[PDB]
């Protein structure tokens, strides 16, 4: 049985970048971690200094463990 | 890092006030909860005494917490 | 079995009453009605003197009857 | 031709509310506003001090105007 | 209020059966499971000694309890 | 001309077999029925003894009658 | 209140000419038929001695009347 | 860069001339036209002498001009 | 077994010339060209000296032959 | 590199069986299938004698060979 | 009110780069651009010296100004 | 006439370099490629030593040519 979380990475350098900074997370936190699916991208502009890019991704991870 | 739980609220007055529900019990819970994004509305009928409304929404919250 | 029609219904006050208003037609000429799905929300502007609110939603109803 | 400007608009009321302020929005800028159809709705929490609901409506107007 | 868990579930003989397995992970873990929505389906091939069919499934709980 | 009925089938057995129960219904009360086509599947839980697999499909059937 | 019925209609000549075929059987048998809105097109090819063109339709119409 | 405007065209003939109407009008207001996607299409009714079709299309058009 | 390949057919024409290009070609290749179902409508226009139409579809042959 | 190939299987019996015909002609045709994405499923009704469910699957496999 | 436009960028480096065109672009006209929203992605190939990475956003601006 | 090939390029370094990927086998093997079309973006993980983005593309080549 795989489970998914939904998560939105951010960088301040690229798309793909804010899609590692959200799989690092579930890497910290969870245990077999199998594939991530991208659901949305953006940008955030007014409220930051820099602009910041974040990817939204369902990230799957293996149970028989980490729910 | 954001990540996000898909809550249904209920109400028995209005699809804001189910919106409202499910990100009161999210704040109940869970720190840093930061927009909400509705995913769909709907209306229980038959099975309740009053017609009860229902919105289903993804409650963002910021991480460095709450998982 | 469910079977399910598709109503706008509508409303000078708010989304959530426009939805009432289609569930009311399907309870006024159908048996069993369950639940109602949401599937579009609208205003109608110029045409009316107030703006009316457009809910139209699928609204199921439990068959052995009213198809 | 209608043409159909993407406006979100505001509300600490309601989902129905935030509709309305988009569409006033609309009309104070543009002739012939005949329709509104909702695209998305939200709440904005983390960041105002009451929760602010948003509605997201493609807001037609007739020309022969005001593109 | 209601939430709902994203999980993908596996079978060596059908897609329903593959959607039993996931529901049955969520029964030996959260109390109070109602319903379940099939959101995708596939199969995999390569990789495996036999082909496993997958249904990933919201499956949704009722609170008062489980997050 | 076709014409479609969107019906929810039940089956204690599989998604295949609720498929059929819609279909079956359709059958029973319209002419002309020539083809379904599966647009959403879930599984009831809590509520019933026994999880029930649901097929929605829309059912298309050729007029000159049964409208 | 508007109810809408889901019409394949066809046509040996064009797409706007499989929306009217639709769009006329709707008015043969229901009053106030008020607009239709385009779901879906196709061609039948194999099965027919010359291609035929299908325009599927949401049929709307206003009640106090016909469902 | 590119920038799209959403314009619905319109037509006594068909969904290829309401398409032709909306783009006809971006090319009077508007330099460097260069495509348009049809996003949805629809039939007027109840409320004109003729049904009208209507075909909406994001018209896009070079910018280093005319926002 | 049905296999479907996605085609741009153009028209200088018409929406449904441009879908009976794609099927041309797809025929004048394949056996058993059974239908044809529109995903996509478009119109060239700054590149060509006439608007074109392009209509793209999922074409679908049945094997047993044509891969 | 993957590829998909869009293919429709059938079967007499049930959906995950339909899946297995179209994945087994892939198999047949094409070195290392990898995995299938269901994206469809259907009954053809009228034309046959035996209801045929039928399942569309993107069927992937890795290049360095099959195109 | 926040009010969105349509703009695609264009970068001959990337789809984050290209996504940066239109933003810089949208910030160059207009006042308070608070954030992007990513709606497609391509690449132009033929036409190009270059390979062009392309990427369409909804850009969003408060009003209270600038439409 | 174009046609379509659904391809998945995959990369270590980021989602554009995967969309090239997949855009260069299809110049490898297909004459007058033109235009590719982002449809999905996602990250192997457990499975393989290094991350390994996926970027999912249709690659759209004219025919008179490479079907
Ligand atoms: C992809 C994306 C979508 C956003 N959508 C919204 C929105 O719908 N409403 C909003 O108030 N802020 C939105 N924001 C946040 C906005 O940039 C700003 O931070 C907030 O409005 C501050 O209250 C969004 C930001 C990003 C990156
Ligand atoms: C938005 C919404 C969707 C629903 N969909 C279904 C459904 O697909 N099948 C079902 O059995 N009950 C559904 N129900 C529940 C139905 O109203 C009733 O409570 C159950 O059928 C009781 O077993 C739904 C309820 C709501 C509010
Ligand atoms: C949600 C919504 C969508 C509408 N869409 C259209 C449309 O696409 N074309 C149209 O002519 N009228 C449309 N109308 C009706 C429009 O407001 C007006 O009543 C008619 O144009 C009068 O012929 C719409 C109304 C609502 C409430
Ligand atoms: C419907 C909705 C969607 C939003 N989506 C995002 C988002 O994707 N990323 C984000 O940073 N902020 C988003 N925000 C804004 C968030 O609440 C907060 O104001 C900003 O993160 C502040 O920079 C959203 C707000 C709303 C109301
Ligand atoms: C429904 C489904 C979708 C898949 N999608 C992908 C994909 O996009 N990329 C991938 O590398 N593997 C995918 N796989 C896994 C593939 O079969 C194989 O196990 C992995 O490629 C091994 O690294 C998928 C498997 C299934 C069942
Ligand atoms: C596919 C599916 C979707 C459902 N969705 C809902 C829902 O959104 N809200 C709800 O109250 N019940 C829903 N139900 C019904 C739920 O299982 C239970 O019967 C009712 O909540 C009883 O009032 C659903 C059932 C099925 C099978
Ligand atoms: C838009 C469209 C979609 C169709 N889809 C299917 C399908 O999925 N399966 C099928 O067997 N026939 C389909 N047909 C019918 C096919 O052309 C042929 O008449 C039947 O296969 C005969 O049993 C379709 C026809 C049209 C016009
Ligand atoms: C494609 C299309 C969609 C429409 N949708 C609506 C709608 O949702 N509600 C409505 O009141 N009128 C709608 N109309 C307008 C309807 O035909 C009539 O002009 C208005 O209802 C008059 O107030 C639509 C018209 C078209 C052509
Ligand atoms: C339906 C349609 C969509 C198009 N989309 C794009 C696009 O996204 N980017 C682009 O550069 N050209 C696009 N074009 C091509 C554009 O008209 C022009 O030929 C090219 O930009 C020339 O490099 C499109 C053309 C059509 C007909
Ligand atoms: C899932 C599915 C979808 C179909 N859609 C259509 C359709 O849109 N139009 C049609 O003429 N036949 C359609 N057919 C075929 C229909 O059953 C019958 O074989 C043909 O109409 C014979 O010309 C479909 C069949 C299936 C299984
Ligand atoms: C994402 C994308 C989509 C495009 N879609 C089309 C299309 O549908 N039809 C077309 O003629 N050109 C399209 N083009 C343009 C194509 O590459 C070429 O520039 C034009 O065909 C030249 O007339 C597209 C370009 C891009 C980048
Ligand atoms: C975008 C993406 C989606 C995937 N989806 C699935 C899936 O649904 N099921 C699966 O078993 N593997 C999937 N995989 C493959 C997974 O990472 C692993 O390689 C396989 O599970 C090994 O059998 C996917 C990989 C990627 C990159
Ligand atoms: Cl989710
Ligand atoms: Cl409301
Ligand atoms: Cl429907
Ligand atoms: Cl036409
Ligand atoms: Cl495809
Ligand atoms: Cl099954
Ligand atoms: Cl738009
Ligand atoms: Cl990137
Ligand atoms: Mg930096
Ligand atoms: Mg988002
Ligand atoms: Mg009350
Ligand atoms: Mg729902
Ligand atoms: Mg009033
Ligand atoms: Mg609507
Ligand atoms: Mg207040
Ligand atoms: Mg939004
Ligand atoms: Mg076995
Ligand atoms: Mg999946
Ligand atoms: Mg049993
Ligand atoms: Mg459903
Ligand atoms: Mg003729
Ligand atoms: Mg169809
Ligand atoms: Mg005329
Ligand atoms: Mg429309
Ligand atoms: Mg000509
Ligand atoms: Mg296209
Ligand atoms: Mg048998
Ligand atoms: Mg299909
Ligand atoms: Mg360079
Ligand atoms: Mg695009
Ligand atoms: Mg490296
Ligand atoms: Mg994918
Ligand atoms: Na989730
Ligand atoms: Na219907
Ligand atoms: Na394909
Ligand atoms: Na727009």
């Amino acid at each position: 049985v795989f489970k998914k979380v939904l998560l939105t990475g951010t960088s301040e350098e690229s798309f793909t970048a804010a899609a590692d900074d959200a799989i690092d997370r579930a890497e910290d936190t969870l245990d077999n971690v199998v594939w991530a699916e991208v659901v949305d991208q953006g940008v955030e502009i007014g409220a930051v200094e820099e602009r910041t890019y974040q990817t939204e991704v369902q990230v799957a991870f293996e149970l028989d463990g980490s729910q």
